[PDB]
């Protein structure tokens, strides 16, 4: 809709890289606005897919995901450039390990990131990379879905898209990495992993990487991911955090069920996070 012109837009600074793109900074100055700019960084697989990403988040409309501003004719790098909203303080992964924020609010956040995933699952698309680095925070009382990257629509008459060296595997449920079937709550599992980085503050020794890779050991061939399947199937997860409450490491766990069933969906998690905020609140 909003064609930005190339000409006016100023670099400030890099933002970030994931998968098969980079996002920066830019102020758009058509004399002497902050925004977020997306660029392909790349397979001629994910080019044709680059434009179904743009689709994706120009019509999404939610308080809890990114705003897409618009595009422009990038000659840059022949592709289109994906125009969004400056998010001011940044995704979770990078602000939380240096703010120390109170469960409460880290509650709040998981309640704010199920409504985005529950609206993105309504609109018959599945996310496949949420985690901590992926939510972004406008201020210190709200968060928003920031990068689509890898979301998908969820094909009509099927229950899961069926789905690389770029996968989140340390996000991922069993049938993710057994039967590369990726369904909505699929999603879920992932939320339970982000989660578990929001209680540890997404500190580095902390992390799913880090945590899975002790279990695992780094001399495993071509294995980590069987290895990892076979854990998950042993009934193996990751660790409760220091000072996480007992109720909310049995609700990650309730999102890592091994059957995808018994998991409950965003829709589930919604008033559950409302009442567990409101309690740790006061
Ligand atoms: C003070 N401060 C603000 C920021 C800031 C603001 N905004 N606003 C929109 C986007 C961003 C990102 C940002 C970083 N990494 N990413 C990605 C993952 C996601 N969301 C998107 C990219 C790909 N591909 C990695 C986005 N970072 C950083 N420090």
């Amino acid at each position: 809709p909003t064609v930005f012109h190339k000409r006016y837009l100023k670099k400030i600074r890099d933002l970030g890289e994931g998968h098969f793109g980079k996002v920066s900074l830019y102020c758009y100055d058509p004399t002497n606005e902050m925004v977020a700019v997306k660029a392909l960084k790349a397979g001629p697989q994910h080019r044709s897919g680059w434009k179904q990403e743009i689709d994706i988040l120009r019509t999404l409309y939610h308080e809890h995901i990114i705003k897409y501003k618009g595009c422009c004719e990038d000659a840059g790098a022949a592709s289109l450039q994906l125009v969004m909203e400056y998010v001011p303080l940044g995704s979770l992964r990078d602000y939380l390990p240096r703010h120390s924020i109170g469960l409460a609010q880290l509650l709040l956040f998981a309640q704010q990131i199920c409504e985005g995933m529950a609206y993105l699952h309504s609109q018959h698309y599945i996310h496949r990379d949420l985690a901590a680095r992926n939510v972004l925070l406008d201020n210190d009382r709200l968060v928003k879905i920031g990068d689509f990257g890898l979301a998908k629509a969820v094909p009509e008459g099927h229950e899961y898209y069926r789905v690389d060296g770029d996968s989140p595997v340390f996000w991922y449920a069993p049938e993710c990495l057994k039967e590369y079937k990726f369904y909505y709550a699929s999603d879920v599992w992932s939320f339970g992993v982000t989660l578990y980085e929001l209680l540890t503050h997404c500190d580095s020794s902390q992390s799913p990487p880090t945590k899975f890779l002790e279990l695992i050991g780094i001399a495993q061939g071509q294995m980590t991911v069987l290895r990892l399947t076979e854990l998950l199937e042993r009934g193996e997860r990751l660790p409760r955090p220091d000072k996480c409450p007992a109720e909310v490491y049995h609700l990650m766990k309730n999102c890592w069920e091994t059957e995808a069933s018994f998991r409950p969906t965003f829709e589930n998690l919604i008033p559950i996070l409302k009442t567990v905020h409101e309690k740790y609140q006061g």
